[PDB]
């Protein structure tokens, strides 16, 4: 039900490349995973190493080619046997310098950043505003997802100012929902593999 009226909404969303993430975006502009190419043509010595340069994140993150200002927008992420991503809505990179966001994944509503995250492969969780005391680092939440969703549905409402995340996989139900969103600029549909290299597709109606 609130799945299927969603889905009365649902956008052709197309990746944009930047010059700021370490992703690779599909040629259709469809699809977008991790690694860079060989290595960075870097090798540390072992190729892939294990870059402890800054280890324990790679940092690669997308919009979509088309911003949000109005209206519904929705569309499906596929993560199938992906082991971690972080997928949902986002302002842009622009405040991603003055809190190192990307840099230590510090995804928080207050700076434009309205999406949910899976690690370690059973480890969800919704990002939220942390105490301004520690800045540089956000509010993580732990989700309680009993039926890992192979293909997650997003839906923004503008005017509403809220953001919808459902399981697909569980028969659509709703997973988690940012209401009172601060949509005083424009949106764009976020989606990162997060170090995994298991590509993220996006289904498209």
């Amino acid at each position: 039900t609130e799945l299927t009226d969603a889905r009365r909404y649902w956008v052709d969303v197309t990746l944009a490349t930047n010059n700021i993430s370490h992703a690779v975006i599909a040629e259709d502009k469809r699809q977008v995973s991790s690694r860079n190419p060989q290595i960075m043509y870097q090798a540390p010595g072992t190729l892939f190493t294990f870059p402890s340069l800054t280890n324990f994140n790679y940092c690669t993150g997308v919009l979509g080619s088309q911003s949000i200002t109005s209206g519904k927008h929705y569309w499906e992420v596929d993560v199938s046997k992906k082991s971690a991503w972080i997928l949902g809505v986002c302002a842009g990179f622009q405040s991603d310098a003055m809190y190192n966001i990307e840099q230590n994944e510090n995804y928080q509503p207050k700076y434009g950043y309205w999406v949910i995250g899976l690690q370690e492969g059973v480890k969800y969780s919704v990002f939220q505003d942390g105490s301004s005391h520690t800045p540089f680092a956000p509010f993580i939440v732990p989700l309680s997802v009993i039926i890992c969703p192979d293909r997650v549905g997003v839906f923004v409402d503008y005017e509403a100012c809220t953001v919808s995340f459902f399981n697909i996989t569980n028969h659509g139900f709703l997973i988690y929902k940012f209401s009172q969103c601060s949509f005083s600029k424009p949106v764009f549909p976020y989606l990162n593999p997060r170090k995994c290299t298991v590509p993220m597709t996006l289904c498209s109606p």
